C-alpha cells in the first residue's frame, strides 16, 4: 500500500513520528505486512479548499485489495483522526481517495504483482 | 472535486488569484458547491515534455460525477485556457486527466460519500 | 504518456540526463511518439517504506494504451532498472503503478483524446 497526502501545513509541523504512526496504522487496517507500506507526506503546498488558503489537504490510499466499498468508511475514520490529531486539519477541508489497484497494474522489486 | 497541477514554471508566477479563479471555475463547470472544491498547484518541478525541459505541466481533475465521457472535452477547453492565460504553458505541453471517482472511494469529514 | 516518480533521494542526485533517458525509454516501451511523453521526478520528499526513512520512491506510468495486464511486467523491469542505476533505490523500496487511461478521460492541446 501507498498513503500519500499533500497539504499547505508547514513542514516543521510534519514529524518522523507522524509517518511512522501512519505506516503502522495502514498495515493494521489493510491487514498488510508493513514491509509493503509506503507513506508520503508533502507539506508547504500551494492549495485552496472552499476557495480559501486556510489549512487543508488531499491524499490517496492505494492498495491491492484491503480497500473496498464496505471497508473504506472505517479506513477514513482512522486516517482522518490521525491527520487531525497531528496536523490539526479540519475534516471538512480534506479528502482521501481510496484506490483498489489490480495486481497486474502495480510493480515492486522489478515485477508486477500479476 | 480536486484539481491538481504540477509544473516546472516558477513559483513566483503562481498567484493566489490563479487558485481562486480555478476554484470558482471548477465549481461552475462541475455544478458542485465551491465548499467541496480543492485546488493544488505545484511549481518549480523537475519535468520534461517531448524530451525537453521547456515549460510544461500535468494535472488531474477528480470528482464524484460531473466528469464524464461527453463533458470532459468542454472541461479541458476551460482549464487549458485559464492555465495558459496565467502561466503561459503551451497546450501541446500539458495534460489534464479526468477521474470519475465512485462515492464509496473518497472520503470527506471522516466518512466516505457512500 | 506521463511518468511521475516521488522519492526521498536528494535533488542533487537527480540529473537532466535521467529525465531525458526516461523520456526516451517510455516512448520506446509504449511505442508512443516522444512528443507525447511527460516525465516528472520529485526529490527530497518526506517518505517512509517498511516504516523507515531509508531511500525509497513511488511512481506512476499513465498512458492511453501501451500499458496492459500482459505488458506491464516488462515495463517494470525496464523502469526499475533505470531508476536503480541512476538513483540507487532498492527494488523492495519502490512501487510503480500503471494506469490505462481512457481516451475520453485525458486532454492535450485543449481537447480530450475522445
Amino acid at each position: 500500500p501507498v498513503f500519500s497526502f499533500h497539504t499547505n501545513v508547514s513542514e516543521d509541523k510534519v514529524t518522523p513520528e507522524l509517518l511512522k504512526q501512519i505506516s503502522a496504522l495502514v498495515a493494521r487496517i489493510l491487514h498488510k505486512p508493513e514491509s509493503y507500506v509506503a507513506v508520503h507526506i508533502v507539506p508547504d503546498q500551494k492549495m485552496t479548499f472552499a476557495g480559501t488558503d486556510a489549512p487543508c489537504g488531499v491524499g490517496v490510499l492505494k492498495s491491492i485489495g484491503g480497500v473496498g466499498e464496505a471497508q473504506n468508511n472505517s479506513h477514513a475514520k482512522a486516517l482522518f483522526a490521525i491527520i487531525k490529531d497531528h496536523l490539526g486539519i479540519s475534516g471538512n477541508r480534506m479528502y482521501i481517495e481510496f484506490v483498489d489497484i489490480g495486481a497486474a497494474d502495480i510493480a515492486f522489486n522489478g515485477k508486477t504483482f500479476a
